[PDB]
């Protein structure tokens, strides 16, 4: 089966500044940095792999496209296309809202290329042309909503794919299915009044946004029921995960009977991701990704979507990606060389507050 | 501005902490068979606490610190705390052309390394011997290579020699201290000062760390000593997600107790901050706050139990972002200039781990009975 694989070399310079998250700051005394912790190395270093490991060799190379306005304003407000237009535009880019969240002059044609990689891919594997694929993004998409950017997210890749799925091709129910440790607060902003896209998120509880992806979150009016945030507890690691996919994601995917299934695959929740407190290994990932691309084959004649999220990782983040990557080629040529490093650390065995965070989500399958 | 409130606080930074080759890998070496792409920043890049020297110095706090020289460890020194023949093997691997291999395959000494090795613990021993004689009244020495791994017979876990047993070897033989407590709270344990004291009641080691974090199958709180040391090693192993409420639960059920009933002449505290919120090498919830509070309550047993003397000893802590504020917030509870807020707090601050969770309760009650057989 073709297998579709979108990086384009843009995505690697995307300019993450001088500082760590927040910018070098000389007052606060945070001292200048050369690697931000989203420096877009980690994401290259992925592709990298997927180069190196020989996997590109099984994958049909997809040119990201960019996003037209069109394109953009089928997840975004106007005034947010705008606004990126208007940052771009100056002389040295800037602050696109949240004061960490930086656009350098002509940025807005690397988010459009982000975007645009999403979309081209959805295209391809909803034509039949490609069975599946993997959109190695950058910047990332979840966390910007509807009429903003946020989070490192200019603009929600997997929504403006999921609204080129439904107002393009036609289809009438796509899901997305947000792995990144974080709250896709954003995918949650866009979709929430509408039922048309189920948006699933897993993520440690409280890590980023703050005060975000609460299970009571639940989607409004004909949306209402239509979102479902499943929040875990820090330290949750590949039994939590599983049983979260088991539980939660696959019977809310079955009973949903999306066309498309879009995975926000960032590997932040592993287990050495500075940004949050997760214990997910490669084979944990694997495992996620090989369930979701098998009940895709059930639910949707197979058609399922990666799109990179966030993770942070250079040293691991390759790993999980390429894990993912072979799960859909089927092609397995490398160990995780991490595995007897990691596999001794924990994860794997269930917790009674990881199980009790996950039943708390079980009730909510019933309103799909 | 020449009035300080605080009495001398050591300090210790040598420039050859910073220049402590760490290689082209990530973790182990970066190996092209196994497809592990070569990096510039290994996760134990000297940078790390390299940026925690910088911001003592950019944020004021230097003004208030007492610099103390290195002083490279002497054979006797290191002998207090490891065999010759791990002496040896460390001047042999020191003395190869491009040096080599420690043991581990992963703990590497460039050619002369061993000078490093020396002035890292070296350091540690001359702030000890500074606080004893009461020119200092405490300090902090931001040394590395780090120590805690180190058995007596081995290097292991990047570290060549166990700084804070070196210090404490020579507090007990060199300043005639009876007992000495080595309190680590580095996020993974302390197996190589467990291994070095394990038979010894003379000196305490606590350690708190991640349960099985690093290294593998080890820090068991079954782990208590042997022989006339049973009894005065204790580990507290803490489930992943462990923040504030759990460490300073920890320090509150377990440590302080500990040390109140141990008595030592002198505390010296294996100061990793890989436990911080943004480590990637553990899962641990603790901010600046949680260390600050952490040192602020070990500082104060010191003051009620030991004359104040207290020598904290760099040991790990990966996030170059994050660690400097970590450990000025530690430095800033010896002088009590408290002169610049964490600008990560906010941030930080839902994320969690100020809530004690059952599990976390649960881990730390399991070491309780053991304070009955301290001395
Ligand atoms: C790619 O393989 C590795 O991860 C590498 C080798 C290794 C492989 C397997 C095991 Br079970 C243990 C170690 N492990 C390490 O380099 C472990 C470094 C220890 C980090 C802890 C340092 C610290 O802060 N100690 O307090
Ligand atoms: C020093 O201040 C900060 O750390 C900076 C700003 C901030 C400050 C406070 C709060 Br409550 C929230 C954010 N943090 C961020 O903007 C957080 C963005 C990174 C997390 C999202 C990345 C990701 O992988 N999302 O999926
Ligand atoms: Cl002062
Ligand atoms: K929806
Ligand atoms: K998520
Ligand atoms: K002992
Ligand atoms: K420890
Ligand atoms: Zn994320
Ligand atoms: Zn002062
Ligand atoms: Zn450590």
């Amino acid at each position: 089966h073709a297998i579709g694989y979108v990086w384009n070399t843009l995505y690697g310079w995307v300019d993450t500044g001088t500082g760590s998250l927040a910018a070098a700051n000389l007052t606060a005394r945070m001292q200048p940095i050369s690697h931000h912790l989203a420096h877009p190395d980690t994401k290259r270093r992925f592709h990298e792999l997927v180069c190196a490991s020989g996997q590109i060799e099984h994958l049909t190379p997809i040119a990201a496209v960019a996003a037209t306005d069109a394109d953009i304003l089928r997840a975004h407000s106007a005034a947010h296309l705008e606004n990126m237009k208007r940052v771009s535009n100056l002389p040295t880019g800037g602050d696109t809202g949240d004061g960490i969240t930086m656009m350098g002059n002509g940025g807005l044609e690397i988010a459009r290329l982000s975007a645009g990689g999403a979309v081209e891919l959805t295209r391809r594997v909803a034509t039949g042309e490609l069975s599946a694929g993997y959109a190695l993004v950058n910047p990332p998409g979840h966390h910007a909503p509807h009429n903003a950017a946020m989070g490192f997210c200019i603009f929600n890749n997997t929504s403006v794919a999921a609204g080129y799925a439904r107002a393009v091709l036609g289809m009438e129910r796509v899901a997305i299915l947000d792995w990144d440790v974080h709250h896709g607060n954003g995918t949650q902003d866009i979709w929430w009044n509408d039922p048309s896209v189920l948006t699933i998120s897993l993520h440690q509880h409280l890590c980023f946004p703050p005060d975000s992806g609460y299970s009571t979150e639940r989607g409004a009016g004909n949306g209402h029921g239509y979102n479902i945030n499943v929040p875990l507890p820090p330290g949750s690691g590949n039994a939590a995960y599983l049983h979260a996919m088991d539980q939660v994601v696959l019977p809310a995917l079955r009973a949903y009977r999306p066309q498309l299934i879009i995975v926000g695959s960032g590997f932040d929740a592993s287990m050495l991701d500075p940004l949050a407190r997760m214990m997910v290994t490669a084979d944990g990932f694997r495992q996620m990704a090989r369930r979701t691309i098998d009940c895709a084959a059930d639910i949707c004649d197979g058609r399922i979507v990666f799109v990179q999220e966030g993770g942070y990782s250079p040293h691991y983040l390759p790993f999980c990606g390429l894990a993912v990557i072979e799960e859909l080629t089927g092609v397995r040529s490398l160990p995780d060389p991490y595995h007897e490093f990691l596999a001794g650390m924990g994860g794997n065995t269930l917790l009674d507050a990881e199980r009790a965070a996950i039943e708390e989500i079980v009730p909510l399958l019933a309103d799909i």
